[PDB]
RNA sequence: AAAA
């Protein structure tokens, strides 16, 4: 499954790019404090949807990142994630 | 779901 796993990675990462979370302030208000929002949140978003349901794959997707990074169920941006959290 |  490289090659879905590659454009699942790549759609992830669009979400967690700067360019994207200057405007995406429902990804930011279902941030927790520390930046991390659920796996499963992401995997409900239309583009990955359409690519796949199987959350190993998503998960597998993520590991392979250096844009984001995982901590148990939880995904964040590597870089400066408590920038990005907002009030609900 | 203006790539939430």
């Amino acid at each position: 499954q490289e090659l879905l796993k590659d454009y699942i990675k790549r759609q992830i990462e669009y979400y967690f790019s700067v360019d994207n979370l200057e405007r995406d302030f429902f990804l930011r208000r279902k941030m927790d404090a520390d930046g991390f929002l659920p796996i499963t949140l992401i995997a409900s978003f239309h583009r990955v949807q359409a690519l796949t349901t199987d959350i190993s794959l998503i998960f597998a997707a993520l590991k392979d990142s250096k844009v984001v990074e995982i901590v148990d169920e939880k995904v964040r941006r590597r870089e400066e994630p408590e920038k990005w959290p907002l009030p609900p």
